[PDB]
């Protein structure tokens, strides 16, 4: 254990004996089979070296299912060189010992680790209380409510697993299914049918499905229409990857041929199945998109999993076999609007679910695929859902990003952004002063995390500061007096900001209730209020003659309007991230100025015409209503 932890890779912790060498590895799994119980443990508690690094970093792949598969193959040969039950009872608390420990240190290993387990439970005759008791056990040590949930999460591969075994003892009844907490086989088909029978669908086994749909008191026609999604993503995927490229990977698409043949069947779901395939196209695009991987360093994802180009070309043809033969998904998937939105709504509802950090990664590189699918066909746009998707994504980023893959998404930003300002030149009119002035507090991060947020923030102030329509976006916004490095972003700030002249402080205070006004969130606006500070602490003479000025028409203060705005945007801030940084800053700003007699009692809320305008020019009170509510 102490030359593991020198050596994790074993580059020179090699031994030789009787002229010739042995890996470390293979030696520390040789003594699992003692004949000593008291090794048995300690060996079972000391193989976490084999599966990380403990200098938390992890280890290579191949490494760790090597030494997987020969710890698995010791502890079999252990189990078979056999009062007796004592020992027996104690190999297989051994055994059990090792699945556990390889499932809670090798994330990497889950899905086949899970496998050996429920295969062992059956082979081995586990005991299974105790085997339960574990299961419990690793469930709240990752952090889920329920074991079921667990359980849920890996069933898939474990039947497929099962059933790709060809074995006549290995059947659906001879599932391990006494593992979960459903009472009987019955209750196990009501809760994971919707798993069940896809995987057997793309076997041929309808006789299988029927037998079981007559006697789980169901309509065998409406289970499979509710599965019908997910054997879509199966069959269908198989047709477009390198058709008839190689004949080990063509069988695959000729069986999948042959069963979109049987099931365009009269009997079959061929009837109606071009309407059922229009009436949700985002219950089998989000099955697409999660069925991605990429072969660095992560986890096996679901047992069907693709490559990126994999993907392309089956929406490529997917599109292609419409009947109207289209070229892009994304023109058919126009048709209906809102099939753009829910699938934004539902991407992110098994990111947020999940708390695994490696699930997290693969489910944002999957939703880099997806933008990247939005954004290479947005010559004509996605109809006039375009800016509601490009907004939902753009603040879902933004949100990636507050809550704390980083590299990742700040891809996905700069591009969004380049598409925008390149096919649009209004896209970013208003949503960009966030994103401008949200990634200025990750300067002081990681090199690569400076890096790009300097270079998404030149391209920004240089490549597109040429624009018409946003010039007036670039003049109005905070600053970044932060670190000296952004000295270009100042040198290409005030030329635009000063191009009239020298502000004076009416000429500041008057652009500081714009940005106000024009942005909703306190917090981007920090900086900024300190700029005020300074314009409040360098510019103190100049507050009385505009207070002399102002005597004229004491109700529309200057003085009393930045005190009310600051109010109002302390007011938002109060319930909100990071309040003690910007009550700091509304305070101090409130701080250079001290109670001047405004000869005002009464305080006025400043809103936007827009809504005020929008109100005026309804004359019903349900359309008022629904204005309201809707905004």
């Amino acid at each position: 254990k102490t030359l593991l932890e020198a050596d994790p890779y074993s580059k020179w912790a090699i031994l030789n004996v009787m002229g010739k060498d042995f890996p470390v590895n293979e030696v520390f799994t040789q003594f699992l089979a003692d004949n000593h119980h008291q090794v048995r443990m300690l060996a079972a508690e000391s193989i976490n070296r084999l599966f990380q690094d403990t200098k938390l970093k992890a280890l290579p792949l191949k490494l760790q299912q090597t030494a997987f598969e020969n710890a698995y193959l010791k502890a079999q040969e252990g189990m078979r060189e056999m009062e007796t039950l004592d020992e027996i009872y104690n190999r297989k608390s051994v055994l059990l010992t090792l699945i556990a420990v390889v499932l809670s240190c090798s994330p990497i290993c889950e899905k086949q680790a899970l496998f050996a387990l429920c295969k062992s439970v059956k082979e081995n005759g586990l005991e299974p209380h105790l085997v339960k008791k574990v299961l419990e056990k690793v469930s709240e040590t990752f952090g889920y409510r329920r074991l079921e949930d667990f359980m849920a999460s890996h069933l898939d591969y474990l039947v497929l697993e099962w059933l790709n075994l060809q074995d006549t003892e290995y059947n659906l009844s001879s599932f391990p299914f006494i593992l979960l907490n459903y009472t009987n086989i019955e209750d196990f088909y009501r809760s994971c049918y919707k798993v069940l029978i896809p995987h057997l669908v793309i076997r041929s086994h309808f006789d299988e499905v029927k037998s079981i749909a007559n006697q789980i008191q169901e309509d065998w026609k409406s289970l499979l229409t509710d599965c019908f999604p997910k054997i879509l993503v199966n069959i269908l995927p198989y047709f477009a990857y390198e058709g008839t490229r190689d004949s080990g990977m063509a069988q695959q698409r000729e069986t999948a041929t042959k069963v979109y043949d049987m099931l365009k069947s009269e009997n079959l779901l061929g009837k109606q199945i071009d309407h059922l395939f229009i009436s949700n196209l985002p219950e089998i695009v989000v099955e697409l998109l999660m069925t991605l991987h990429e072969p660095d360093l992560d986890p096996a994802p679901n047992p069907p999993h693709f490559p990126s180009h994999v993907i392309k070309a089956t929406f490529a043809y997917i599109s292609n076999c419409h009947k109207t033969k289209l070229k892009s998904i994304l023109e058919i998937l126009s048709k209906s609007p809102d099939s753009y939105q829910k699938i934004l709504l539902a991407i992110c509802e098994q990111a947020a679910e999940t708390n695994n950090v490696y699930k997290k990664h693969r489910i944002l590189k999957i939703y880099h695929l997806f933008v990247s699918l939005l954004l290479k066909d947005i010559k004509s746009g996605l109809g006039g859902a375009w800016a509601f998707v490009l907004r939902d994504v753009i603040y879902t980023l933004i949100h990636y990003i507050n809550q704390r893959s980083f590299s990742l998404c700040c891809d996905l930003l700069s591009q969004v952004c380049q598409t925008a300002v390149t096919y649009c030149k209004d896209a970013l009119e208003n949503h960009l002063h966030v994103i401008v002035g949200t990634l200025i507090p990750l300067v002081y991060e990681q090199v690569e995390v400076q890096k790009q947020v300097l270079d998404l923030l030149k391209y920004l102030v240089i490549d597109n500061k040429d624009n018409e329509n946003l010039y007036i976006t670039i003049k109005l916004l905070d600053p970044f007096p932060d670190h000296v490095v952004f000295k270009d972003l100042r040198i290409t700030q005030q030329k635009i900001k000063y191009s009239r002249g020298p502000f004076s402080l009416l000429e500041e205070i008057n652009h500081f209730l714009s940005v106000s006004v024009y942005d909703a969130l306190p917090l981007t606006r920090l900086e900024g209020l300190k700029d005020l500070r300074r314009q409040l602490e360098l510019h103190k003479d100049q507050m009385v003659d505009i207070m002399r000025a102002s005597q004229d028409n004491p109700q529309d203060g200057i003085m009393v309007k930045l005190v009310v705005n600051l109010l109002q945007l302390s007011k938002m801030a109060i319930n909100h991230t990071g309040e003690k940084e910007v009550l700091e800053a509304v305070g101090s700003c409130l701080g250079e100025v001290g109670p001047i007699d405004f000869s005002t009692i009464a305080i006025q809320h400043s809103k936007d015409a827009s809504y005020t305008k929008a109100l005026k020019l309804f004359e019903d009170k349900e359309l008022q209503w629904t204005f309201i509510m809707l905004t």
